[PDB]
This record gives C-alpha cells, sequence and structure tokens, in this order.
C-alpha cells in the first residue's frame, strides 16, 4: 500500500510534481507508470547533484505484494523504497566520489580528457560553435556556485550546484519555522533551548520526540537539493547566446527550487 | 585604567551613548561625572526591565586606585564594575522577583493597592484625568507585549516590555552574523556544526574558543534589553491623548532599540 507515498515524499525532496497516486488508482499501463517513474527519478537526481549523472537510473514497480518500487542503476537492482530513505542515501553515498575539493570527481561523459578550462574567454566559444563532444571541468563561478557543461551528440547541457547538505537545509527551515511560530512566549522558550540543542533539537522537543522519532523516517532529512541541469537538443544548441541563457536559467532555477524546498520543509516543520 | 571602558560596554548593552572617556580625560568635575553616570545607569535600568524601578540606582567613581565605578542602590554600595558583568547580573537577580507569570511582581510606587485593571475601557480615562497617584497591574497587551503605567505627583509614566533573555538576543544576533558571513563554504561548515552546538557554539569554535573565553567577560552575554519607559512631567500629563501617544512611542522605541542592540551584537559577533 505505502510504496506510492514513500516515492512521492522522496520526489518531494525536489521540485518533483509526482502524480503517481492519480494513475496507480486509474489502472494506468504498468510500462507507462514505470516510464514516468524513471523520468521523475532522473530529474530528481539532476536536482540532488550526486555527480552520478554518468549512470542510468530507472525505477520499476514490483509484481508481487506488498508492491514496492525498485530503484535500478544500469538495469541492475540497487535499492527499494521499503528500505527507508537513510539506507537509500548511504547506498548512493557509496557511489559518489569527491575530488581534492568538496566536488564530484566523476564527470558525465565516458572517461577521457575532461576539459581543463583553466583561464580564457573564447576558450569555450570554439566548443559551443565547433565541437562534437566534450565536457569541462568545474568552473569556479564567483557567484557562490560551481558550474560545468558538456555536450553529447545534438544535446547540450549545463549543470550548476552549490555545495550543500541536508543539515544546512534543516538549519534554514528550522530557524524559519521558529520565526513563523507567532507565539513570542513559546518561541522564546524554544529559542532558549536552541542554545544547547540547536534549532532542530528544540523543534523536536516541542513535538514530544527524543531524537526525531518520525524524522529519521522522512526523506528530507538527507540528500537535500543542491544542483540543477539545463539541457537543449535542437538547432539553438550551438548559438552560444543560448548557452549564457541556459546558465542564467540554471542559476534562477537553482535559487528558486532550493527556496521552494525550504518553504515546504519549514511547512512540515510546524506539524 | 580599565573601569571607563567596562562601564561604557555595560551601558552599550542598551542604547546608552556614554561619553565618559571624553570627560574623564577632560578633568570634568567629579560630581558632574557621577551625576552623568547615575542618569545613564537609571536609563540603562529602564531598558533592562528588571522590575527594580522602585529603587534608587546611583553610580560613583572611586577615590583610590585603580579607580573603579561603584554601583549603589539607595545610597548603599551594591557592586563594582571590576567584578565582571556576570557577578553584577547575579547580584541584580537576587533583587528581582517574578509573580505567577514570568513578570515582575514588584510595582513601582510604595506598596499598596496596585490597580487591578481587570477589564473595561473608561477604566483608566478617570485615572489620567482625575487622580493623584496610582499604578496599574500589568496589561496583557495583545501585540506581543506587556505594559503598565503609574503616576507620581506631576509625573506620568508608562513602561512596556517583552519577556526576553540574553539567550534570545544571542540566537538572533548569531544567526544574523552567520548570514552576514558572505562565504558560502565556511558558512556551510559552521551551519553544519550548529546542528550540535547551536549558532553561538559554532561561532565560538570559529574564533579559537573553547566555551566563549572572552564571551563571559563581555556584558552583552547577560541582561539584554527587554523594556522601555516613557515619562512626562508637564501640563499634558492628564491629556490622555498624550497617554496613547506615550504608549505608541514606547512600543516604537522598544522595537527600534532591541533591533539596534541586535545590530551591534551581530557586529561584534564577527570580530
Amino acid at each position: 500500500e505505502d510504496a506510492l507515498r514513500g516515492f512521492d515524499a522522496l520526489m518531494a525532496t525536489a521540485g518533483v510534481e509526482s502524480t503517481i497516486v492519480k494513475h496507480a488508482a486509474s489502472g494506468a499501463d504498468s510500462q507507462t507508470l514505470n516510464d514516468e517513474l524513471t523520468r521523475s527519478l532522473q530529474l530528481a537526481h539532476d536536482r540532488w547533484g550526486l555527480g552520478l549523472l554518468h549512470l542510468r537510473h530507472e525505477a520499476r514497480l514490483d509484481r508481487g505484494e506488498d508492491t514496492d518500487v525498485i530503484l535500478l542503476v544500469d538495469g541492475r537492482e540497487v535499492a527499494r523504497l521499503s528500505q527507508g530513505a537513510a539506507a537509500i542515501s548511504a547506498t548512493y553515498e557509496t557511489m559518489r566520489a569527491q575530488n581534492a575539493d568538496d566536488l564530484s570527481d566523476w564527470g558525465v561523459l565516458p572517461e577521457g580528457h575532461r576539459v581543463t578550462l583553466k583561464a580564457g574567454n573564447n576558450q569555450m566559444r570554439v566548443l559551443v560553435e565547433d565541437a562534437r563532444d566534450f565536457e569541462t571541468h568545474w568552473s569556479s563561478e564567483r557567484g557562490g556556485a560551481f558550474v560545468r557543461t558538456w555536450r553529447q551528440g545534438e544535446t547540450l547541457a549545463v549543470e550548476v550546484h552549490r555545495p550543500a547538505s541536508p543539515g544546512t537545509a534543516l538549519a534554514k527551515a528550522a530557524w524559519k519555522a521558529i520565526m513563523s511560530i507567532k507565539d513570542r512566549n513559546f518561541q522564546r522558550e524554544l529559542m532558549e533551548r536552541s542554545n544547547s540543542v540547536g534549532m532542530l533539537g528544540a523543534l523536536l522537543g516541542a513535538r514530544h520526540k527524543d531524537a526525531g522519532r518520525a524524522l529519521e523516517r522522512l526523506p528530507e532529512a538527507h540528500f537535500a537539493v543542491r544542483s540543477t541541469v539545463v539541457r537543449m537538443t535542437g538547432g539553438a544548441q550551438r548559438e552560444f547566446d543560448q548557452w549564457r541563457s541556459m546558465v542564467r536559467e540554471g542559476l534562477d532555477q537553482l535559487d528558486e527550487l532550493q527556496k521552494t524546498t525550504t518553504r515546504h520543509l519549514t511547512e512540515i516543520l510546524r506539524h
């Protein structure tokens, strides 16, 4: 029964408007349900930013009962939702790798000479206009963000991410939930307790918890949103102006989405 | 040597523009220096809101060396600044008393039938217009504030305070100082540490402290600003409209001042 809501909560960690409950009860074709799951999962991963973009993430339904949702990588069974979110997180963590900096060391395209951008400006104009495949190293974009870009065939793509952590997501949403209390005496008491237990600790103590009893069961606890990817397949792929436009779009979507998730997080913080 | 700066820091806990260093080095008359100290201290106390308005707070300089500043109550020596701020705080705490609620139980005027306002509207119009002395119980003002008022002779006065604590002051200023870092990686690291040590703990760890080494020495650690009093002696004392005006003024000053102290606090948080 409960697999549908699990997956929806998972997706909800990112701006993923899953409608699986509106089709699972509609008798939708199993292959179309799986297809939609998979597209949702892939988008989810673009948002989470694990640097696992080099993999095929697929999602399936089970044939037996109690019907669960299988997470697969490259057609191999990896996880199931019934394992709880934390296990899925650790599973994905064993897959991710980081370089000398706190950044993904992987790269998207099959291995082999990722572009050492170094410096320069017309550096990439050549690549957008006159190049088959390539992928850049990370660009240390000054605006508090890191970005890289690649193209595969007729598809051009850019990703942007800020180094984040569910803990920063929770600090923001928890402080914001404390500010939204609108009960200065109770708020005062909780702020006073935050001095020793942090924002989250105080908020947990307010709801008759010992160490986040329901917290560990909920997804948002780990793998917050920290990245986004903009891609286009189509004539404009080499326009370059389109490329700056993608970058702008990506920054805008990153900021909007992480603020949106803090909004939803803060919301559930007060229930 | 160091007494001047101590007192100035003390006063700085509230919007008290002490200039004692500009007169102690000017050879100002000792009685005028003491007088100014005393007026400053009394204002400070109006701001802090200990419900000790029934006392005479006076401040003196010492004749010997190393010349210190004496805090007196009703002409008796109570504390000296060289004792550090925390001791002064505990001293004042032994003096304060709270009723069934987290409010001062004392009242301003000599004891005896503080006005049980209860309900009613023309309740007080009589008192402003046609009454010698009186003082109300606390009014549970809906706007997240508690207020009471009294008159002594030709002087009419109102106080307003919000129940506060230096810890709430520090939570606000610390979160605000974290947001003012403008270094998303370092900020991220400190936010992550806040999860277990609170905002203040993280900020202390960033400055090579174990438990706020210099923190305990600085005043702002305790007795934050939580109250303000507006008083007038003069014809308008019975105008009543003037009374609403005082109330408005008091709320405005309370909000402005506590925000100002959070500003200055946050400022020193990043040094």
